């Protein structure tokens, strides 16, 4: 089947996940926050928890693609490896006194360790001896500077955000935190050169790891192509209006979407994606974080030949849940709120098929409700995986998912 | 003479400054820390204090250029205004639905006002009424998002960092904090089009608003062309090795410097430039914040004709105050310690007008009484407002022409 | 002419203030924050400004009492000194290894100096060489531990908070931040022994520095005896409900008040920071916060086992206040034009006369239009402590109106 | 019955623990920060984990006492109950309007449950409908005010800290953070009225929940009666010199210790047992960066002193000082946190069960691996949930009876 994602709840054919790796081995107490993690994690156990997760879907007939294995196969291709380093290793990222050797040693590496380093990041102490690399070791100890030639990209674990598919099209997103900004290059190389993508039919709606985006930032966790030619997009936090306006315009220009419902998320330095406060568990069933979903102001954005920028905004008077409801042809949306006994946040489950969802073991209360609501809930352990502030939805990137209606 | 800064102590002939303005009237308790200010300031009083500063430099023969002025004149040439708006207003900065509204509006303003808007930023309601401004206005009144089309840039007040002159040439600095990165486009426009620059002779050693630069960040406050063919550059905080390398590489190619003393500064996300902890007051005098300077690891970048990159970095094994001293044929630097004997003192960051004549803040009476006992004449300005901005005289000046010392 | 405050706009006849001093001299980029200052200030300048604030007041016939002076006089009476030192210098505060040398050292000083220290705190370096003092220094030099035997109390500058007068009585307030709790004792001593107070006739409605009040915290800037046997008290930020309820109870039981309008505050800031009187029916306000104030009326009631009734007022805070004073409506000047400005916290010297800061030109001019003579002082240093005229004044005698 | 802890390494015969509970059910993402937790924890899971820890210690002969159980039994004695309530329910803690109600309500509950409320906190909501309680509900409803009459004390989980045995006696700690301060009254009530203590013999070196203490703070995690009349106490973070000085004196006056070794802790934002732990007779785990910065000071008795003590600064690294005081040439050391490591790891805070047997967290594989090579048996437990409270086995245990070596 032609690549493409046509809803949030239909049968999921092909997903991309990224297992914890070397990046997380590089987490430290004094750097985890800047690396967007609540704390260091026990990496080995996290690989086990992630694999079990891979397994629970790769036993449901879903073809789960792992990012390391894809990069790996992708760089085995000489051309493809030339394309990434040419843009990754440079005078402005690595240093003119190191670019040569860093690239040399990396090009020396077996494909699979190379790919491990493109995601995990490279430390001065990982290159062969040179005076260029020894002073770094020195800057870092002596002064407390970073020694990373290439940085650790632990959030690649969150494939939901680096790129997202919108009905047979994908966006290569300009990440908000600089800490996750280098991710797009890699995933972009994959779609560019990997056999699973290269001779495949599909559009690149918006994005370009080569271009500098400034204030336009978009992250997949804020994107949901729900099925009517309608697309939901959260705004004001990770995704900016500059960004949504250009994606919307593209999608309208190719007829990919008929309407985009912008979800205005009240501001907060506490950055949260749409999928963190609102998820789909089935045709007419969603879990939500009430406190945050009742504050959201929806604006419908539709194409407009009678407008210079070819579109028309309009603010929706009812509530987000009300708006999404009609936009799907519903009398209403069944609802499970995530905030008896302890606090719980069971938002961010991912649908595998309508009626089947994968979430975290620890949200027993939100999960029993989901079940009393006819949803089969498969749980995976959030002990380590969840320390990165994301769940099932955040750990998946749908590439092929069937429509619903 | 030619445009060019050849020391830190030599006779100041031409300085650029930027007066507090609209950008500052935009300060609020909730935005001031991201805008790099300690608190809101009384702008009319700031303006007075800044002009007192200008005046005290003007009555000494120094030619004091003020950024708003320069921007305004520059704006008069349609070409300069085209080049700037062409770059400041994109769907990636302002948004597909407000680009035409904004630029057209800005073009309707008289030069000096539009100048004030480019520096001070543009909010939604600053614009004539329209759907665009309104949808923009709601995002803020319902969701609390920023209405700023153009962002205010209050740190333009610190002329020192945005760009800097190293001997006979300038650098267009790619700022550390997002909140200052848009400053560079504005000054570059002046050096390009304004008459005092457009024809003058100087070299542009490093920089370009039109490029990404990525991990390369450089800031004037961390650059000192102390003279004798050397340049001191603080590293680790606002300025990165990725940038310095290129700077040192360019200065050597064109024989503008013979060596660069890279000052390795202890880390602290709490920012902090080299001129805030170390400062020349006189040819052999310097103020210093002990607690950070005696943690500086010195290094020397010298051009090496036989290296793929063309230069060697030897770590010095003497203290920074020793590596500096010796690089000016100096036995030893004389020092005045800052950061407190009666109360705390933050006397670094003064600025030399001529060997033996500095300008600093009135409040640092200790440091000042010592600079004076060490034979310096210290002129003072008020810190009450200009200082809630985290900067001193040095921070508020950008020498364009300062004489050789020797 | 008895002691008491019977309004916020009435003719001020006697006030306590405290100039900046040794405490502020101890400010640093590293402690200022925890000492409740936005930064290190220029002290001598600060002292000149405060002195201007004082002279500007005295020129109006107001009896302005300086805390350092009150204290200095107070400790000239041996019993007073002892009373204070016994409480202040213990093994739990100073350390058993230094209570003797610190005390005998302090008692050797000229009163004035002694007081400067009680208010400014005392460092290990200030002491006469001793081994006790040396390890103290050692803890500082080698590990960054505080070398203060007695901590600096720069917030004494804000006399408004540590104690407050309500219709013929005062409260010794259990302070909220550990950084200001040591203030209460100093002032209690003054009220206890100083001749201006010792023989004066007045009630102590609430408080005791010798008692640990646990969750009961109460700060001056949240209290306002507006008149009509009514009393305003902001709650939820620096003043807790546990403190407020026992304060009301005492007032009602001694007949010193008819009603207590609790001002429920959202989410630190005292009441006089987002609301304050400028004239008989005129106030300054910070819209964003005052519009959210939930008011609760607290009155006497034989029905209740704790003998008090609470009703949540349906109308806004501005109205309830209005009505409580017989006014149909209060005239309001908002503080959120050329720039942002916070001009709340002025202090009235009488009806129509107010002292505030030079910087708040926009609010000062609107106040002038409302017919108020606005005397201004410099905020450049004094305001870095986060407090205006109202915060730096503790009315002792102030007439009512009507 | 001779209670007393005369070592860190010797045979653990009696410890007190405190299982996670109601207190932890009240953790929220907006309140965990100030409750000293890294995040909310899966309480039911955490309970099974604690039980595993508890069972593992019992299966080895150690007498393990559950703080809730002790409280419960203590509560049944009317006197004890009243000794607690009189002190815990006052106009200053609960407010005049609700003191009577709260007390009657509590006094009407089953002991076990009343103990759970005493440790877990009470919410206005938990009281039977009443005008008083509804007012408190509205301060929370309309102003966002805390509605706790009594506060949850989830850190009771860390019995290490609220009290601590030092040879033949114990200290009733005046806690550092106000969030843990109300823990002391409860354990003191236990030690004062519960049959397992009221009759046993032991001294009370220092402490009193009735007193205020001011700047005298002191916590169990900083205290170590290592043996030889020697006691180690970390200074500067949770425990202050004004407290340490009073304790040393009390032990010196009663002849329970010869010397107190104050371990100068570098300035703040952690307890001593968090960067230094005994695993055997001559073996300790160490967190290099902080341990190499500790400045030891020897505090010995002294008649010549008006206050009876004299303290001297030592130039020997902390590790030597402890070695020397234990009569050892030097301590075997295992560094946590430059070997051949795979990731960050923090295996400090293990607790010994007896010489050569320790209980640590399963996640710290590298450290437990070096500990095993040093000849220590390392029983592990899950930190998935327990550890989000910032503490290990040493922190979750309060040795009551531990023989010396
Ligand atoms: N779609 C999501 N909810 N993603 C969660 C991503 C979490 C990751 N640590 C980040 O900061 O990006
Ligand atoms: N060279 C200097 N000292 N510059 C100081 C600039 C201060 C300004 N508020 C900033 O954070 O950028
Ligand atoms: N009534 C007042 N506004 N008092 C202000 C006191 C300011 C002082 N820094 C404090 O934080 O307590
Ligand atoms: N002895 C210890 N290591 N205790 C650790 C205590 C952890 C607890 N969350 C607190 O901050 O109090």
């Amino acid at each position: 089947t032609k690549l493409g994602v046509h809803s949030e709840a239909g049968k999921l054919r092909k997903v991309m996940v990224c297992s914890p790796g070397l990046a997380h081995q590089r987490l430290t107490p004094s750097n985890c926050d800047e690396l967007l993690f609540d704390d260091v994690i026990w990496v080995n156990q996290a690989k086990r928890d992630h694999f079990d997760f891979v397994t629970k879907m790769r036993e449901r007939g879903i073809d789960v693609l792992e990012m390391h294995n894809l990069l790996t196969e992708t760089i085995q291709n000489p051309e493809a490896l030339k394309w990434i380093l040419d843009r990754k290793i440079t005078a402005d990222s690595v240093g003119l006194g190191l670019t040569s050797e860093l690239r040399s040693w990396l090009e020396s590496l077996e494909p699979r360790k190379l790919a491990e380093y493109l995601i995990g990041g490279v430390a001065a102490d990982d290159l062969p001896a040179s005076e260029g690399a020894n002073i770094l070791k020195m800057y870092r100890e002596y002064l407390g500077h970073s020694s990373f030639l290439l940085p650790p990209l632990p959030n690649t674990q969150f494939t939901r955000d680096t790129t997202c598919w919108i009905y047979g099209g994908v966006t290569l997103n300009p990440m908000y935190w600089p800490a996750r900004r280098q991710e797009t290059l890699l995933t972009t190389a994959i779609y560019k050169f990997h056999p699973e993508f290269a001779n495949a039919e599909f559009e690149i709606w918006y994005g370009d790891p080569d271009k500098d985006h400034g204030s336009s930032t978009l992250e997949g966790g804020d994107v949901m192509p729900i099925g009517n030619g309608v697309v939901l997009i959260g705004m004001g936090e990770r995704s900016s209006r500059q960004a949504i306006g250009q994606v919307a315009q593209s999608l309208f220009a190719k007829g990919a979407a008929e309407r985009v419902i912008v979800a205005g998320l009240p501001k907060s330095r506490a950055a949260m994606h749409l999928d963190t406060v609102f998820s789909f568990c089935d045709r007419d069933l969603v879990t939500v974080f009430p406190e945050v979903v009742k504050e959201i102001v929806p604006f419908s954005l539709r194409p407009d030949p009678s407008s210079p920028y070819g579109m028309n905004i309009r603010r929706e008077e009812k509530t987000f849940l009300e708006v999404v409801a009609e936009s799907l042809g519903l009398k209403k949306l069944r609802v499970v709120e995530t905030g008896r006994e302890q606090w719980d946040d069971g938002n961010n489950v991912v649908c595998l098929e309508p009626g089947v969802v994968v979430g975290y073991d620890r949200n027993t209360y939100t999960n029993t409700l989901l079940r009393k609501a006819g949803v089969e809930v498969i749980t995976i352990s959030a002990s380590e995986l969840g320390r990165g502030r994301g769940g099932g939805h955040a750990m998946t990137c749908p590439i092929v998912r069937d429509p619903i209606d």
